Order: structure tokens, then C-alpha cells, then sequence
């Protein structure tokens, strides 16, 4: 009915091109450079407060469902 289908989209073809794992996790590093090819700068402050607060499913590997509830409402 009502969502949001070409932010998602973008966020996902950037992801699944940077794979770790093929299309659910990607690597720590790996979430800086994603930021940067859709249009955000990853700083200090930003990067410690998103993997700190927002937690890596192995040791340092995100995954896609708490990636973007944080990056659909940060860099919308």
C-alpha cells in the first residue's frame, strides 16, 4: 500500500555488491564503504556509535534487517 521502494532498493544493490557472506551480511570495514557510494561521510563519532549501539551478528559483521532501520532514518 504505502512504502518506500528506491531508497531500499539502492541500499541493497550497494550491500549485495560489497558481500561477505552473498546477500545478508557484509563486514565492518565493508559498512564505512557502502556510507560513502550512497552519500554519507563515515567519521569517528558516527562509526562508534552505530556498531557499539547497533551490534555485529559475529564479531565484526552486520547484517541487512538492523542495518536499514539505522540507515533509512540516518541518511534518508
Amino acid at each position: 500500500a504505502f512504502l518506500s521502494e528506491e531508497m531500499i532498493a539502492e541500499f541493497k544493490a550497494a550491500f549485495d555488491m560489497f558481500d561477505a557472506d552473498g546477500g545478508g551480511d557484509i563486514s565492518t570495514k565493508e559498512l564505512g564503504t557502502v556510507m560513502r557510494m550512497l552519500g554519507q561521510n563515515p567519521t569517528k563519532e558516527e562509526l562508534d556509535a552505530i556498531i557499539e549501539e547497533v551490534d555485529e551478528d559475529g564479531s565484526g559483521t552486520i547484517d541487512f534487517e538492523e542495518f536499514l532501520v539505522m540507515m533509512v532514518r540516518q541518511m534518508k
